[PDB]
């Protein structure tokens, strides 16, 4: 038998409902995301860190002249110095006071530590939806992950849950990302290839351990002291260092819809957006006949305390006479109010408790309750507190009036 439901996609709060038939007993079937995940579908375009300068050591020739021997390293200047005179701790290095020459190099490579403090940019494509949900039909209980694209199936115990695509889709992550020190920030890094100086991605590789380097950091060489050895340089200050200093908080304290960023996998979690068009295959084997159940006659409701709050602050009692002790389900076939037990045990004639929450100021709602229902009714009274720490457990509705 096919059955479908829309279930709210928020973390930690249950949903239940019974499936019911003209000749079969109401079958309760209940279910409770536990932890609704949002991996982005990512591949990593580089990876960054702080730069170092290395250089080579200064070629100092005495009065002869020397020429720009290219090597393909980084952001590589070389320079040939004229006029120099240097000086070592043991003097002059050189006799003839002109003609001397200094031919010094620099480059750019990868800071010692970028093995273990790096960040990585990432481009993010396409969602995938998974969620850990507990579903319980009629006694059979399992615990699963279903992923949720409408396609995967859970096939414990004969009933077929396929979790519909997550109904409008959306994530926190933009096209392209990047990852440090176990956080997520959107951030639009350069290209592969355009990196500029003093800002995010002025050196770049394509792995931790590739060997190509991309350096982009206005390397550029300066005349060294007279009678000092040394290769002299400007730089533009480090982009990750600049970036780190100046950067907004995390997708962890910006993200909308209040999603959680977890960085391995890159993710989202508990995020209360949309809902989950659940779908049911109960088999025909499962269902069971109204005369086997216990049957309810002449059942009475009455709200002995009602508390429009977010939690389950309504007690009801209902008055029952049943056909036989036992056990069944109870329901409320409207959004006015969600209850927080699914199943009550009866004995012969006698009462019992039904908690729930509302947001109806003046409630009315038909208690479904084994293969009957009876219309509950009363007054209800506002809550204590003006704030609470936890999210709401009833539906909404337009009607709060007098
Ligand atoms: C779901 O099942 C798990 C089993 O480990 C349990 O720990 C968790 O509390 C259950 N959640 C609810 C309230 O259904």
């Amino acid at each position: 038998y096919e059955h479908a439901t829309t279930m709210p996609s928020q973390a930690g709060i249950s949903y239940n409902t019974i499936v019911n038939r003209a000749g079969y007993a109401p079958l309760p079937i209940s279910i409770t995301p536990t932890k609704i995940k949002l991996i982005p579908t990512v591949n990593l375009e580089y990876v960054t860190c702080h730069y170092k300068t290395g250089m080579d050591s200064p070629a100092i020739k005495c009065c002869g002249s020397q020429e720009c021997t290219p090597t393909y390293r980084p952001d590589e200047q070389c320079k040939v110095f004229t006029g120099v005179y240097p000086f070592m701790w043991g003097g002059a290095y050189c006799f003839c006071d002109t003609e001397n020459t200094q031919v010094s190099k620099a480059y750019v490579m990868k800071s010692d530590d970028c093995l273990a403090d790096h960040a990585e940019a990432y481009k993010a494509h396409t969602a995938s939806v998974q969620a850990f949900l507990n579903i319980t039909v009629g006694e059979h209980s399992i615990v699963t992950t279903v992923y949720v694209n409408g396609e995967t199936p859970v096939n414990f115990n004969g009933v077929k849950i396929t979790a519909g695509p997550l109904s409008t889709a959306w994530t926190p992550f933009d096209r392209k990302i990047v990852q440090y020190a176990g956080e997520i920030y959107n951030y639009d890094f350069p290209e592969y290839g355009a990196g500029q100086p003093g800002a995010f991605g002025d050196i770049q590789s394509r792995t931790v351990s590739s060997s190509d380097l991309y350096a982009n950091t206005n390397l550029v060489l300066q005349r060294p002291k007279a009678g000092a050895i040394h290769v002299p340089y400007t730089q533009a200050p480090s982009g990750f260092e600049q970036w780190k200093k100046d950067k907004a908080p995390s997708l962890k304290f910006t993200a909308p819809f209040g999603c959680e960023i977890y960085t391995n996998p890159i993710r989202a979690e508990n995020c209360a957006v949309g809902s989950i068009p659940l779908a049911f295959d109960i088999p025909d084997a499962l269902f069971t006949r109204v005369s086997e159940t216990p049957t309810l006659s002449a059942a009475e409701c009455t709200l002995n305390e009602c508390v429009y709050s977010s939690d389950f602050g309504g007690i009801a009692t209902v008055k029952y006479s049943a056909s036989k002790s036992g056990k069944c389900a109870v329901h409320v076939p409207s959004g006015t109010a969600t209850l927080k037990e699914a199943a009550v045990e009866l004995t012969e004639q006698g009462s019992a408790t039904i908690h729930f929450s509302t947001a109806n100021i003046h409630p009315e709602f038909r208690l479904q309750i084994c293969t009957s229902y009876v219309t509950c009714k009363g007054d209800c009274h506002p809550p204590k507190d003006h704030i609470v720490t936890h999210p709401q457990y009833h539906a909404q509705t337009f009607t709060a009036a007098v």
